């Protein structure tokens, strides 16, 4: 009966921006791949096809060459810019979101203009207004780890279903995917990045594992106990199976040195740890 | 300040099953990507390891299989019986989330075993369980769709930054990715994703467009006001721009032939179209 | 010590076309990935980087959108175009490889401007002009297929390493690609595509299969005595494994209902079937 | 007429293997993804389904597993035990195609068990067998370069179709895929292989490039130079254009620094660097 256009958003999505700084021979990179949308009062143009409060995704691509003209020190502070030009610049926008994914480059051998990719793995960076309000949330992906041996899976409970075997050591593998919010838009954005990426790496390799719920947790905890600008730490870890092969039927043992590294299926363990009295469910998750 | 563990899951993602039913020679198929993920009490499972509570991932894997044996009239029925067995097998397990995609197939000259893919879509299912409380979310992905006329965009704001050009004919091609929620879990699940795609598909062609939003505002409409058992339906759909090519450098002209189909950047145009009065932000669609 | 300069090509890769045909109401559309390399006396280029030669892949790219504003009635009369205009347009030039993927549309319920994309299946063909000689090899892949009986495996050896039990049902599934040379350029092009296409998936169905090599035999067979202006096709068949899911565990039998698609490893099969008397390994295969 | 079985092979493909060494508490890991087809008299699987030279690709596969057990001192050393093993041990297989890629991995803090993947390139080596003979192609991929100066295009011819302005100062980025045949078994290939992966890189960076023909001629030419092991290697760079983005519409200028990154088209330069009299064309790059 009665239709209501409810939560909405638009703009350009994966803008792939790579920005030179050769004010010296001494050349610097920077690589983002950028997402623009707004939000606020768009119903005419969905109701009605009226795009008087459209601004046009094309000139939100053009607004983001035209900033990185400027230079910026971190990707956070390139979105923060991005993202009070929209909501002050047009009095039906109201807020929006603005993403960013941060590739790296390693210098060939220190030279000077010459790099090569390094893709181990991926920084993220999410930018949230609301009204007078904003939350940036950063994150990392991509980084694949995995642990030959000091992880166990045992005392699990057994029903009709259940065929797996217990152990004390298997492989215990996965893609590091974590994503935090900051309390504060007052941080040092690449310091902060490289210091809970160490966090995350050092409580993975370092705790004896007796589950992967375990070793999430320790992962977040060493994050939120590192960094007080950090409320929360929401984390989606695969368990990539890495079958210990039988090789009895040819006659050999296998003392846990030959693997098959399956696809799928995968265990997937999600959780968020968080600051005791954090805001619960903050709405840039939503997405 | 203290640690704590909030919102997670667990469970194995992507188990791909195919049932075949084979009763007769008439044979048909039916092959699902499922994800299996509980929700309860699993605070020992992270702070300390025990594993009393975490009901194994390969456990859930087999089930998925064990309850294939006995055939499932839907995608959507197959999840309901898993979700419900999780749930009422075990008392710290309150909720969860089973998920997953259908792949569709067509017979080979009408043969009665013999089956080609089609992939020009895939069906997509999520059921969330809360306590008693089932939500379902049905939704289509990866359909490609595109208008060669019949599509306009002008009256737009022109700020500092817009170059893009107001036009009476352009091409308008999308990816139609929607999800919608059932506000009940008894329904004719193929009838009405069939339905449901039709009348994506025709709202999509027949609407003479002004604006991707608005395309997109009828495509919900025509959903919301056709089927009382939906309260909402969600669209993320990029605008994929071909790019009319100028050829006048070249002594021609294009009168709306020749495009150049761009892959990055894209228009990214996401909404909500509710029925009046229905849930705000049901927490099936957090994840 | 003495290095010399062997094989070389060089070009525009990927080059995304759509050419709408709009002379009536009725629109069509033909969409295309489009390669262009030529090859020739680039010595200079590699050695000293003399570009006097080197007609750039930017104007190779427009030359692909130019030369489509005239239209064209295949794919392969397209590339015969392009080839012929690059090797006699320039003295240098003595050769190339042009090369093209066709992606398939359907009208959205016959609509006169409104398509889904048919992603089941894509389209290739590929020309090579080599001073006055060219050949074509046109090709389908992507269409994945699935027999859920009528398959067989046994009498196999079993060495200490064999493992696999016989069996006389079970399913089998593969992506079909396949690429044919014709024997001459006059050819009704979209008619042998269409029928080269049927045939294969004919014998795929029909074959009672003893293994996968015989029915790969058997597909190229059919196209072989069906077309005269082919002189041999090569296909690449996977055998993507349909594991029957072991439910005794669970109080149950698998009576070849429930299986488990795994994404690797598979098997892969693959033979040249020719025409009696026909070349033996045409430069055209090499790439 | 007369329809022929041609060149064909089979066998197990992309077979993920991990092999981890543990004899000490300083654990190493070895990562493929390896591939093994078979070459000889099948004419009677193919033409009756006789299955009596079939060796099982599922015994391929665990032969590949139980060969790990022992360990392998190099990836090369590895196909070669295959190769060997299959050719030998059936009489009426002749010979085959071995090949795996080889993924990286680094220690975490220099753990002892701890490791994160290196996925900045991807390491590859087939080895081929027909009859007495034997060669190895070993090669690299994925590794993405790019220069933000020393690179220029001038001098190219200019036709109707030539719109692409001349410059002395471009970005220069490019994925590295090569591939060099050994003359010899007898090398120390991971040294080889970390030789030529430094002089590729060198000669890329170094090389004032007035064309990506001549970079890749300068980066193979060094390989040669440098190695009697090497008779040729073959290369397939993409220019990945980075296009410098016209800001003075706005009033700016960009001196080199603001660029959009283009996925598609992209050139596709392509090259064989050989020793001076060596084979023109090995059997082994047919496949
Ligand atoms: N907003 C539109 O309907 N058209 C588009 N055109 C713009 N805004 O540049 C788009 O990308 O979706
Ligand atoms: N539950 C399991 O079968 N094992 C797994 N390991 C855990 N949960 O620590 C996983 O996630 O696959
Ligand atoms: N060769 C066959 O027909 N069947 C297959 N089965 C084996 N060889 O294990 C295969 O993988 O293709
Ligand atoms: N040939 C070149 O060195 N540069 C390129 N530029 C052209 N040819 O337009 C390319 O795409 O490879």
């Amino acid at each position: 009966t009665k239709v209501v256009l409810g939560q909405n958003q638009y703009g350009k999505a994966e803008v792939r921006l790579v920005k030179v700084t050769r004010n010296t021979a001494r050349h610097e990179i920077q690589d983002l791949n950028v997402t623009s949308q707004l939000r606020g009062d768009f119903e005419a143009a969905h109701t009605a096809g009226d795009n008087a409060h459209v601004v046009a995704t094309d000139t939100q691509k053009n607004t983001v060459y035209a900033f990185a003209r400027d230079g910026f020190a971190t990707t956070e502070e390139f979105l923060l810019r991005l993202g009070k030009h929209f909501t002050e610049g047009f009095d039906w926008v109201t807020g929006g979101r603005w993403a960013a994914q941060q590739f790296f480059w390693d210098r060939i051998n220190d030279h000077d203009h010459a790099f090569s990719r390094n893709k181990s793995e991926v920084r993220t960076a999410v930018l949230e207004i609301s009204g007078s309000e904003q939350a940036i949330v950063a994150g990392i992906e991509g980084l694949t780890v995995l642990k030959s041996t000091g992880s166990e899976f045992h005392g699990f409970p057994r029903d009709k279903y259940t065929t797996l075997q217990e152990t004390t050591d298997r492989i215990l593998a996965t893609d590091v995917s974590a994503r935090w919010r900051y309390n504060t838009v007052e941080v040092d954005f690449d310091a902060v990045y490289a210091s809970v990426r160490g966090l995350l790496l050092k409580a993975f390799a370092e705790t004896h594992s007796l589950a992967l719920q375990q070793t999430m947790y320790e992962m977040g905890r060493a994050v939120i106990e590192t960094h007080p600008e950090i409320d929360e730490i929401k984390m989606s870890l695969p368990n990539k199976h890495h079958f210990l092969v039988d090789l009895q039927p040819f006659g050999q043992d296998n003392p846990n040195e030959v693997f098959y590294a399956a696809d799928r299926p995968y265990g997937l363990i999600e959780a968020t740890i968080q600051r005791e009295g954090s805001r619960a469910d903050h709405p840039i998750w939503s997405n």
